[PDB]
């Protein structure tokens, strides 16, 4: 087998694609097909079946959260309030590009074999959550974070970034009210950064 | 026609529960009628269609939060402090409920026609946006809330409800991890509300 990059990325950019422009988190195979332009022999050939396409997507749309935790840890001259912030923006800028992201793994928790579904629970509900668990811990014991359950803390920044760039694309689609403008996206991160911070901040 | 008390319900009743069991914001009429044990003419007696039982779905769903916006400003002898941190537990215990409501309001505006989309999001994106906003606006008046904006903090509360009950429902389908008890939740209600006050309080 001769390699055509690209291939790959395209596809899954495509159905990214189709689910951020439809207010979905499904595909067909065939739009699949007809958006990208690349026969169905592809997808089976990079990713076997749909199931294995939407595992990739996921994946993928996830790397950038995880890199953001990984980070956490970093020996960077950074204080943990400017640490958590950059975490909580990742966050939220992943979100306005898949906005789909949390419904896209409930779905594959729900309906992969239940040895998969472990593996993906276990590695995206609270992304390397070691490192998650002993960044809030350490904040905790140096005074500069509340007692908080970190599992808690990243439903409620992912849970607030998707229902805000959900309503907003459905609205856009809807009504055609293309409001997300640079400076209402930076409005957005900036004012839920705060609201963030406000609630993990001692004292 | 000769009115059967309680058929209605059961069949909206009937719609929640198929959704909350089985993690999904979709019903075939045909599962309602196996379900419910009623026939497909009262559906669409009581309800004209399928989209018409999932807008009386929303409707009865959305019941509670709305009273507790409307409670905001009434004259009982409670501080902001306090109306608020109850209008936060209900909002709350309405997701523990119905975890699929945000999905159900978007798919209902995505689909709809457009006066009929514009009708429901002008009711539930923000519930009774004008008390909502007077309510906050009289809070950073008086020195107790910082100034934030109504409708991101609904989406925080409401996200992040919604992430916890339909995350704790996949793993409990999928794992048989019933952990949805008595004491679980009420830890999650005030963490919960701790956190988003933290968030909204001067000082
Ligand atoms: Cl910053
Ligand atoms: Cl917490
Ligand atoms: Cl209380
Ligand atoms: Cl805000």
């Amino acid at each position: 087998n001769l390699e055509t990059p690209g291939a790959r990325d395209l596809l899954l950019q495509t159905a990214s694609n189709i689910m951020r422009e439809g207010d979905v988190v499904d595909i067909s195979l065939s739009e699949l097909s007809l958006r990208s332009g690349l026969n169905s022999a592809l997808v089976k050939y990079y990713f076997g079946n749909k199931a294995g396409l939407l595992k990739a997507l996921l994946d993928r749309d996830m790397e950038n959260i995880v890199k953001s935790v990984d980070a956490l840890l970093a020996k960077d001259d950074m204080s943990p309030e400017a640490k958590l912030r950059r975490h909580i923006s990742k966050c939220i800028d992943t979100y306005y590009d898949y906005p789909y992201l949390n419904r896209l793994l409930m779905r594959l928790v729900r309906d992969s074999d239940e040895a998969e579904a472990k593996r993906i629970a276990d590695q995206y509900l609270l992304p390397l959550h070691r490192a998650y668990n002993r960044f809030i811990g350490e904040g905790v014991k140096a005074g500069v974070f509340r007692p908080i359950n970190p599992q808690l803390f990243y439903f409620t920044v992912t849970g607030a970034a998707d229902r805000f760039f959900s309503a907003r694309l459905v609205l856009k689609h809807c009504f055609d009210q293309d409001t997300l403008t640079e400076q209402l996206r930076d409005s957005y991160r900036e004012h839920t950064v705060d609201f963030i911070m406000a609630g993990i901040l001692a004292h």
